[PDB]
């Protein structure tokens, strides 16, 4: 369990939030999400930086085993295609919110990447940062920067509202899905 | 390019066909897909079996490049997560129908997986040859097989009766979508 980020960290940076279309207030960025804030990739020591019990606000998940997790974050991390990026308050070295961008590839449209943007959380106790509007604009700032055609979610009809915020429409296409699980 | 398919073939044999609960007349498999057919894992040497044609019928596919194929490929293959699946007729030599299934990682649910649909088309002239359902099927439950907790896709309304076949449900959830190319 290591510092070592799952991507590189550049290209949070190198964002251009000139793009950005939401509204901040106060004016916040990537580069300065709030006093003590760091925007970063997940690492390997984030593990024991209250990650899961972050993840697991939004669904209570099993004692996912140490090593579990750094195979996760292991393909994730060579495959090129995952960007899990955190916000920690380092005042405390504790996570406090987290979504994932995944890069999808596909043949059509010349061999092109889509974007998807999965568990999106923030932390109870850590409301009115805005670090989910954060967090949104610079994932689907991140996948134009990786040259996705397109980027996709899903989210419930009442925030359907939240997210033309970041130039998202809804489509015509339903969402389908079948569990194997429960 | 060649015979290299993107994932080990036995996973398609393997998957328990008798778990099926789509209808079939006639009754075709992933065994018996049809006289003078055969579904398969792409692989390179498909390129100049039409793969581009039939995907050409899903959606544009710009100029796009022999080794911009073979690469794209080759990183689908080398993470494990792609299973481009397509139906060959082996008398005419070309493929007739495809449809992905990729796998996708998470943290959540004791680091799960699930999985999506992705891509599925047939060719213009493989009607009443029951293709659509037989890919729909083979993917869905080669992801039980995979261990996906759940298996998700996105179709117009209108195709919605299609794939409930499989026992997908509609989620009460927009899917909602930004473009970056036009």
């Amino acid at each position: 369990p290591d510092e070592t980020p799952m991507f590189d960290p550049s290209l949070l940076k190198e964002v251009d939030w000139s793009q950005n279309t939401a509204t901040f207030s106060p004016a916040i960025s990537p580069t300065h999400p709030g006093e003590g804030l760091v925007l970063r990739p997940l690492c390997t020591a984030d593990l024991n930086r209250g990650f899961f019990k972050v993840l697991g606000q939004l669904t209570e998940t099993g004692v996912v085993s140490p090593e579990q997790f750094m195979k996760s974050f292991e393909h994730m991390k060579k495959s090129g295609d995952y960007y899990v990026t955190v916000v920690e308050d380092v005042t405390l070295g504790q996570i406090v919110a987290t979504a994932t961008l995944i890069i999808e590839h596909k043949f059509i449209h010349s061999c092109a990447k889509r974007g998807r943007v999965e568990d999106v959380v923030v932390s109870d106790e850590c409301r009115g940062k805005q670090l989910g509007k954060l967090l949104l604009s610079t994932l689907t700032l991140l996948s134009k920067k990786l040259n996705c055609y397109k980027i996709t979610l899903e989210c419930l009809p009442q925030n359907v509202g939240f997210y033309k915020k970041f130039g998202y429409t809804v489509s015509e296409e339903n969402y389908m899905c079948r569990r194997f699980l429960k």
